[PDB]
C-alpha cells in the first residue's frame, strides 16, 4: 500500500507529458498504490508542477552533477545517461517493491496484481524472447542491487546501448527460469506487434492492460482532433486514441492551472 | 533411440529440398535418433527418392483422398489442408517421442537434449511471445491427442489460418506453465530476428542451434555462387550459405543419382 509504488522516469518535457498520462491512467483505474516519478533537471518548472499533482512523489536525479553515485560511470560511459538515471529506481529504499514502467507506456486497467510478483518479473520483448522487454518490471529497491547494476554498467556496458541490454545481462536467469517472471505480453504489450501481428491481436489484444508505445513516433507526436476524437493518419489507432483521450481531459486542462 | 525421432513435411518440391537439407544437417551434426518425413503425393518420385536415402522412413499422407481422417475437416475448412497433413505427425505412434521441425529450418549442432523435454515443448514466437512458434516442436505420437487436435481443427479452425494457431489454441498453458515447456529461442532462432535485433543477435546469436527461415522469400529463393560459395544480394547470409553448402555439397548430387 504505502511502502509499495508504480515508478516512471522523465527526463525532459516530450516524455513528461507520457508520465503525466500514465500516472492518470492509474488513477483511474484505482490503484491503493502511492505513485512516483524519477525527473532531471531538464524538465521545466511548470511540468514539474503538473508532476507534483498526479504523483505522490517527485524525486530529482542528476547524474551530471558529480555528487551522483552514477556520475563517474556516466563519464566512462556517455552514452548510457538514460539508463543510469533509470537505475535511481532501485534507489528509492522507502518502498519495499515498485512496478517500473517506462514513460511511453498506458495502463487500461488495474494491475495491481503485479505486486504478487517477485524481482525480477518481467514480460517477454518481441524480436528476441528470450530477452524481458524493460518497459515494464517487478523489482526491489535496493542500494546493494543498485550498487551492482552500476558496477555491470561501468565494465560491461549495455549489449544494446540502453537499460534493456543491462537489465537483460544482470537479471540473465530470467529466461530459463520460473515462468512467474514471466509476466504476461498483455502487461507490456508492443504497440508494434499490434498493427503488425494482426491474427494473435485479434485474438488476445483485447484482454490488453498496458500498451507500450514503440518505435520512432511517439504518441505525442500525432495529431488528435479533439471533434471527432481521434488522431491524424494504423489498424487499431485506438490506444493512441485512448492516450489522447486522457491528455486532453486530464492532463491540458491541469497545465492550464498554472497560467494563473 | 529408435523409438524417437526428428519428423519433417514435405507438400511440394520446393519444401523438399528444405527437408533433404534439414536431414542432411541432422546427420551432419551426428543425431543418434530416426529421421522420418511426411510427404505428400505431389512430391515427385526424384525427390521421394532423394528423401528415402536421406530420412529413416517417408510417410505418404495425402488428405485429398476420402479415406484419410482429416479428409472431412478439410472439406469443412479447405485453408487448412497444409495444417491437417502436418497434424498427422501425431499418428506415428511407432515412435514414443518426436521433435518436429519444419521443412525451412536448418540444425546447426547436435540438439538430440531436445529429447529430454515433454510435451507441448516450444520456443517464443517473435511478434507475439506469448504464443509459441510451431516450427520446432517436442510432441508425444497418439491417436487420441490427434483426433482432439482435429476436433478442435473442426470446431474452431485457427485463429491464423495456420498450423501455429490452432496449436496455441490446444495447447494453451504454454506461456503460464512450466519454464521447461520454453524452448530456448536458439533451437528455433528466427532468421527476420537474426537481421533486424543486431544487438540481440550479435549479443547471443553465435550459440544458435537452429535457423528457422521465415518470410516469403525462402532458401531455395535465393541465387547461389558455386565458385565464392555465397548467395547474391542481408547483414547475417551466413546460415542461407549453410544451406547451400549443404544443398551443393549433399543434395544436387545424390539427386543425381536417378539420372542414370
Amino acid at each position: 500500500m504505502t511502502d509499495q509504488a508504480f515508478v516512471t522516469l522523465t527526463t525532459n518535457d516530450a516524455y513528461a507529458k507520457g508520465a503525466l498520462v500514465l500516472g492518470s491512467s492509474l488513477k483511474q483505474h484505482r490503484t491503493s498504490r502511492r505513485l512516483a516519478v524519477l525527473t532531471t533537471p531538464q524538465v521545466s518548472d511548470t511540468m514539474r508542477k503538473a508532476l507534483e499533482i498526479v504523483f505522490d512523489e517527485v524525486i530529482t536525479v542528476d547524474i551530471l552533477d558529480s555528487g551522483d553515485s552514477a556520475h563517474l560511470t556516466l563519464m566512462k560511459r556517455p552514452e548510457l545517461g538514460v539508463t543510469l538515471t533509470k537505475l535511481h529506481c532501485w534507489s528509492l529504499t522507502q518502498y519495499s517493491k515498485c512496478v517500473f514502467m517506462d514513460a511511453d507506456t498506458l495502463v487500461l486497467a488495474n494491475i495491481d496484481d503485479l505486486f504478487e510478483r517477485e524481482e525480477l518479473s518481467a514480460a517477454p520483448d518481441p524480436g528476441w524472447p528470450d530477452c524481458f522487454n524493460s518497459g515494464v518490471f517487478v523489482y526491489q529497491p535496493s542500494v546493494e542491487t543498485y550498487n551492482q547494476l552500476l558496477h555491470v554498467a561501468s565494465e560491461q556496458g549495455s549489449f544494446n546501448g540502453g537499460d534493456q541490454g543491462l537489465l537483460n545481462t544482470f537479471f540473465n536467469s530470467w529466461a530459463t527460469t520460473d515462468i512467474r517472471k514471466h509476466l504476461p505480453f498483455i502487461y507490456n504489450l508492443s504497440s508494434i506487434s499490434i498493427y503488425s501481428y494482426l491474427p494473435a491481436f485479434k485474438a488476445f489484444g483485447a484482454n490488453a492492460k498496458v500498451v507500450h508505445f514503440l518505435g520512432q513516433t511517439k504518441p505525442w507526436n500525432y495529431t488528435y482532433d479533439t471533434k471527432t476524437k481521434s488522431v491524424r493518419s494504423m489498424t487499431h489507432p485506438q490506444f493512441l486514441n485512448v492516450w489522447w483521450d486522457i491528455f486532453t481531459t486530464s492532463v491540458v486542462p491541469l497545465l492550464q492551472q498554472f497560467g494563473l
